């Protein structure tokens, strides 16, 4: 089982837990809070098990209340289905997918995310809030903000997905991370129009950290190296004439 | 299930439309098939069957994929198991599919074309942003038939064709208002559309659009306000 798990935030009631492993890929991030469970994107099947294991050197799966979807992932499928019959979690995702996902046949089981957002309690009384990303790339689309530790999981913005090789768990050059992030959101943001909106909402929060499903965690200066780069981004329907 | 309705047919060819609501489009080309957005994990012992009533799966070619669906993956697998098709999806997303792909058929961002027994030929119409952003169409050429995917749909969120287009909009308008990227986006679009000169657009779910349902259709979509057109709902 070559899974560590690396603890990021940390206080007595409250921790924000990253899981993966090593040839250093992100596999599973995990909050957990008095002593509940919330598991952000799930998802592998290929995964699974080896996820189970670094789950439960901190918390029975039995626990886990609350599974939070950045979007509707080709994923799963095979890979709702266990997480289901092995949680009794609730599932929060955009309301833009819960009819269509039956094809999660319990509809009981999903909670509807709002466009604008919401808030969503923590037994320590602090809360989570689903922060508004749709258009980057999924029409319907959230990141979740730990405000307790002040991480947001943007899901896949600011991912270096495609690329699983980082060594370390944080950004330490914004300039020699970009190639890993470049072309992803060139081609998958909408419009700079989106992003830039976005970053200007991200920033009236002030996120300790911006922690995606793929690649090395924005950290220290590298949080606003991120949001500036991504603020003057030209991207998607702005290069109209790469699409037709 | 199971009815099928022959939308075109000319000895050579023949677009079929199969459903229980529409499940599968299939074209036959001599004696050889293309299937257009066959998805189900659950639908696929259903689909087999429709579509064994007008072919073998044994002369299934080719299997088109608009754009990428959590059925759409965990589907293909079935589909190379029971045929020896080649699969074209857009190339934005054959990269993730190690998750055989010799198989696969990664269409580029502007389109490509596939050659039919006939001699006939399909066209993938970029479709990006509408809502996937690696999206495309298929534009049977010899039946001028174009399958739009997600574009037209009455996706829910009841007849063959469309025969009353103001009744028709309540099934569509919300799905495509919050769900298309933009008036930019979707008004290029219907302008490359224009160009093929369709004489059908048939969805992936919901009535077909033909004769003057056509023409209606693309007129209401390229004037439509639509996604970040409303950024003020979004945050």
């Amino acid at each position: 089982n070559g899974i560590d798990g690396v603890v990021l935030y940390e206080d007595a009631d409250h921790k924000f837990i990253w899981l993966g492993s090593e040839s250093v890929q992100t596999m599973q991030y995990l909050i957990v809070d008095r002593g509940r469970g919330v598991l952000l994107d799930p998802g592998g099947v290929h995964l699974f098990s080896r996820v189970v294991t670094a789950i439960s050197r901190f918390i029975s799966v039995d626990k886990i209340d609350t599974i939070f979807f950045s979007h509707q992932d080709p994923d799963v499928s095979s890979g709702i289905a266990l997480w289901l019959g092995i949680t009794k979690a609730k599932i929060y995702i955009s309301s833009l997918w819960v009819r269509f996902m039956p094809h999660i046949v319990d509809i009981s089981r999903m909670v509807p995310i709002p466009d604008k957002g919401m808030s969503i309690s923590l037994p320590s009384g602090s809360n989570m809030k689903c922060i508004p990303s749709h258009f980057m790339h999924s029409p319907g689309q959230f990141g979740l903000y730990d405000e307790r530790s002040r991480i947001l999981f943007s899901g896949d913005i600011g991912a270096a997905v495609f690329d699983d090789d980082n060594e370390t768990t944080f950004v330490e050059d914004f300039e020699k991370h970009l190639p890993l992030i470049e072309g992803f959101h060139v081609r998958y943001m909408a419009s700079n129009k989106i992003v830039s909106k976005w970053v200007e909402y991200v920033r009236r929060l002030n996120p300790l950290m911006i922690a995606p499903q793929h690649g090395a965690i924005y950290k220290d200066e590298q949080v606003n190296n991120f949001l500036n780069w991504l603020s003057g981004l030209k991207c998607g329907t702005d290069y109209i004439e790469n699409l037709f």
